[PDB]
This record gives structure tokens, C-alpha cells and sequence, in this order.
């Protein structure tokens, strides 16, 4: 549908204005995914979930979390970075690692399920640097045109007259650091929660509590991170 329908239809009003400079690029990504299907290759998440992160209000974002690309296993990715549908179990190992750090950092019990929508509904943008992947092949759509879209999104948030905290998980997420240089923006960076990288600095990084300290310091309301 992103080949065929305008941003005014695909995403929330604030996001449609914020992504105007990449309107043509988004249509192009629509044609890229159409070509993958034509060729008999698959993508995740489902087409109608690809831009889901931009369907919550642009004006309400206080924190963004940025990962690499969507979950590679069919049935996991839903268009919100690291989120899974409420009926998914077991949790993907990166999300089990996030929830371990979440309990260590904040003292809360393990969430009931893998659904991060409460965060999306409380001013957290759940972004992946790249918004599609081929099943079972991490980073398979790196450098196919999404990066200009996620760069435009971060630049737009940063230009708002509002505080912003960015939590940047892993190397592809960290390439947005330069666009956050302005005085109303602060970036937290750590290795990715994936089992391959988590032991190099994700565990003990306290991203949730540090994000709230940074917000309070800038005169913003902290995120209520508590999942049911």
C-alpha cells in the first residue's frame, strides 16, 4: 500500500508532515517490496505493519528506542521494534534479554507478555533503522533505501521544540547519533540486546532509568515503563 497511497493515508498526521522529504523514497520502498514478491522472496513484517511505529502521534514522542531491523522469524515482527503479539511465546531471545535488563534496572516483575504497545501509547517511538527483512536472514534489507526514511524521522523529531532522549541499541542504530547533536537531544548508546552482543554492554546499562533521569533534567515527564 506504500507504493499506492500517500503518507497522509499511511501514517499519523504529525508523522505525514515529518516524513514529507522522504515521500518519494517511501513510495520507492513500496516498489522494492513489490519486486521481492514478484521474484518469489518474502518480507516481514506484514505490509500493513511496516510503518506502524509512525501511526502513534509524532507530537507525543519523548523517547525513541532504535534497533537494527525486524525479527527474522515468521510470526514475530509486528512493525514496533522488539514488540511481539500478546499471544507469542516463548519470547524471542533479544526480548527476553530486554526484559531481564528491565527487571534489573526498574525492580518491576517480568511482563505478562511480549507486547510493547503500552510504550508506543506513552510517547516511546519503537523504530528499527531498517523497516523490513527477508525471513531467516537478519540485515538482508540493509542498504536497500530504508536508512534515508529512518534518518528523516530522527532529524524531524530532533528539530521539534521539545526534549528528546534516543536509546540506540547496536551499530546500525548508532549511525543516527550525528543527527542528535542539537542541545534539546541526548543519546544513550549500548551494544544490541541480541545474545551475540548483549554481554558486551547491554546487561547493566540501565537504559530505562537513565532515559527518565535525562527527561526529568530537561523538564519533561518521565516514561511510565511499567508493563502489565
Amino acid at each position: 500500500s506504500m507504493t499506492a497511497r500517500p503518507l497522509s493515508e499511511l501514517v499519523e498526521r504529525g508523522w505525514a508532515a515529518a516524513l514529507e522529504p522522504v515521500a518519494d523514497q517511501v513510495a520507492h520502498m513500496g516498489q522494492f517490496l513489490r519486486a521481492e514478491i514478484a521474484a518469489g522472496r518474502r518480507y516481514l513484517p506484514a505490509g500493513s505493519n511496516v510503518l506502524r511505529a509512525f501511526t502513534f502521534p509524532f507530537d507525543n514522542v519523548r523517547v525513541l528506542i532504535v534497533g537494527q531491523d525486524p525479527y527474522p522469524t515468521p510470526g514475530h515482527a509486528v512493525g514496533l521494534s522488539f514488540s511481539v503479539a500478546p499471544d507469542v511465546r516463548p519470547w524471542p531471545r533479544s526480548l527476553a534479554n530486554i526484559f531481564d535488563e528491565y527487571t534489573a534496572d526498574l525492580g518491576y516483575p517480568l511482563p505478562s507478555n511480549g507486547d510493547l504497545t503500552p510504550w508506543a501509547q506513552r510517547g516511546v517511538l519503537l523504530l528499527n533503522r531498517v523497516l523490513t527483512v527477508r525471513p531467516s536472514n537478519p540485515a538482508s534489507h540493509r542498504g536497500k533505501g530504508w536508512e534515508a526514511v529512518t534518518e528523516c524521522a530522527i532529524r524531524a523529531l530532533a528539530a521539534r521544540a521539545a526534549p528528546l532522549v534516543a536509546i540506540l541499541w547496536g551499530r546500525d542504530a548508532s549511525t543516527l547519533k550525528p543527527m542528535l547533536a542539537a542541545g534539546n537531544c541526548v543519546a544513550i548508546e549500548s551494544p544490541h540486546p541480541s545474545p551475540l552482543s548483549a554481554s558486551r554492554g547491554f546487561f547493566g546499562s540501565r537504559p530505562f532509568s537513565r532515559a527518565n533521569e535525562l527527561l526529568v533534567g530537561m523538564g519533561a515527564e518521565p516514561i511510565d515503563w511499567r508493563l502489565p
